[PDB]
């Protein structure tokens, strides 16, 4: 019943790559919601269970498949299934809780981690951090078969989490940042993996906040300014929703938009 997109790592291009994003943004805003041309997810506040999730089904060259869910009111990888083994990142509440009980139905095996799914837990567990995990299509090729092995203990921990990371960014990063979704498209056209940089880290980071200044601000200027990090790792100050059009794709649901009038 919940929509899927499909996309493989195998012979992947640019293009392939932009329509599988493309396609994703697609399932995750419905077009009700959009300020300063920037779309808005869905509030999770009275949104129906059977609205609440969409499936990613990733294959790759090594003929293996795994289907990941994620939660449209935050673009956030809730969990994986593979073959007939279903995984959840520990809940941050009860209502999740309940949600996740409507994926994945039929799977025979079911498990939720005891640890949740945020970077920091995730980094802790891989034993590194984003900014020495490289990325691109071969670690999604990778990841892809890393997830798939999983229930059998052919892959640790450390590797899963990994793993995990490298889809986050590459599936829901990409997803929520035009700018992050073309750093991948870089990394796939030359076939060259590599470390997110500082511009990718802090995006991903204040992806939160960015959210809320956007629908806080006063006809788009920001009452405080938000601090970023550009590719060389200088600092790079944004102060009005307009510098971010060509950068932020979708933002979390934080306020209703006031009342919008014509002067
Ligand atoms: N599983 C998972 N899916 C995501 O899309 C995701 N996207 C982002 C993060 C993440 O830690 N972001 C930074 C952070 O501090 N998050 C918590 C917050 O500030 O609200 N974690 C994720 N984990």
């Amino acid at each position: 019943q919940y929509p899927i997109i499909n996309f493989t790592t195998a012979g992947a291009t640019v293009q392939s790559y932009t329509n599988f994003i493309r396609a994703v943004r697609g399932r995750l805003t419905t077009g009700a919601d959009v300020r300063h041309e920037i779309p808005v997810l869905p509030n999770r506040v009275g949104l129906p269970i059977n609205q609440r999730f969409i499936l990613v089904e990733l294959s790759n060259h090594a003929e293996l498949s795994v289907t990941l869910a994620l939660d449209v009111t935050n673009a956030y990888v809730v969990g994986y299934r593979a073959g007939n083994s279903a995984y959840f990142f520990h809940p941050d509440n009860q209502e999740d809780a309940e949600a996740i009980t409507h994926l994945f139905t039929d799977v025979q095996n079911r498990y939720t981690f005891a640890f949740g799914g945020n970077y920091d837990r995730l980094e802790q567990l891989a034993g590194n951090l984003r900014e020495n995990i490289e990325l691109g299509n071969g670690p999604l090729e990778e990841a892809i078969s890393a997830l798939y092995y999983y229930s059998t203990g052919g892959t640790q921990l450390p590797t899963l989490a990994r793993s995990f990371i490298i889809c986050i960014q590459m599936i829901s990063e990409a997803a929520r940042f035009q700018y992050i979704e073309g750093e991948m498209r870089t990394r796939i056209r030359y076939n060259r993996r590599s470390a997110p940089d500082p511009s990718v880290i802090t995006l991903e980071n204040s992806w939160g906040r960015l959210s809320t200044a956007i629908q806080e601000s006063n006809q788009g200027a920001f009452a405080s300014p938000i601090q970023l990090q550009r590719r060389n790792g200088s600092k790079f100050s944004v102060y009005d929703v307009s510098i971010l059009i060509p950068i932020i794709a979708l933002m979390v649901y934080r306020c209703a938009p006031p009342p919008s009038s014509q002067f």
